[PDB]
């Protein structure tokens, strides 16, 4: 049947829908830190989420996505290894069942509790579904998250889930501000990869924060509640909904720090 995180349609099984999955230039990938090269003519990222308008957050059956306007430059990543303007269209986050993984992405082998992705698409190419056929169509920003103190700026989040529990559940979702989510330094690694979900699609610049943000254990335990069935459907909860690592093969990742 559709592709999941089960032991029947897990990531092991993609390829047979999805061949891409054993493409050149997928992800995630395991960082390692001391291969990733410096690169002095990377620029400083830019995020401009002042403006942000978000609209709604929806359980989707593989991970919850809150959704922002992207009609106008409202919500803008810049600079760093991009040429142009990305509008921001969607975060979303993967989890474990347990604190020890979770993230998609690892550092030297290391995992994190949680991997958050903030998912912006060109603006040249006119709408995300046109950006996604395109090498350079989508920058994802990916940020670690490790359990410690709560992060406060995540609570609106997390007090919405009961809402939307099952698959196709949706809620409106205004007035949320990204900014909070970020964490104190900009720092990054980059490299060209894809989607991490089918249809696994080879248009990413992705773009790895050093600093993780903290999260208190309560907080991934609501995570944890979520539901991937319908209502009314046998209940499986939603988690370890991550890909394990995949081949770095001909990929360089550089490095905005030293
Ligand atoms: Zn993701």
């Amino acid at each position: 049947h559709h592709w999941g995180y089960g032991k029947h349609n897990g990531p092991e099984h993609w390829h047979k829908d999805f061949p891409i999955a054993k493409g050149e230039r997928q992800s995630p990938v395991d960082i390692d830190t001391h291969t990733a090269k410096y690169d002095p003519s990377l620029k400083p990222l830019s995020v401009s989420y002042d403006q942000a308008t978000s609209l709604r957050i929806l359980n989707n059956g593989h991970a919850f996505n809150v959704e922002f306007d992207d009609s106008q430059d409202k919500a803008v990543l810049k600079g760093g290894p991009l040429d142009g303007t990305y509008r921001l269209i969607q975060f979303h986050f993967h989890w474990g069942s347990l604190d020890g993984q979770g993230s998609e992405h690892t550092v030297d082998k290391k995992k994190y509790a949680a991997e958050l992705h903030l998912v912006h698409w060109n603006t040249k190419y006119g709408d995300f579904g046109k950006a996604v056929q395109q090498p350079d169509g989508l920058a994802v920003l990916g940020i670690f998250l490790k359990v410690g103190s709560a992060k406060p700026g995540l609570q609106k989040v997390v007090d919405v889930l009961d809402s939307i529990k099952t698959k196709g559940k949706s809620a409106d979702f205004t007035n949320f501000d990204p900014r909070g989510l970020l964490p104190e330094s900009l720092d990054y690694w980059t490299y060209p990869g894809s989607l991490t979900t089918p249809p696994l699609l080879e248009c990413v610049t992705w773009i790895v924060l050093k600093e993780p943000i903290s999260v208190s254990s309560e907080q991934v335990l609501k995570f944890r509640k979520l539901n991937f069935n319908g209502e009314g459907e046998p209940e499986e909860l939603m988690v370890d909904n991550w890909r394990p690592a995949q081949p770095l093969k001909n990929r360089q990742i550089k490095a905005s720090f030293k």
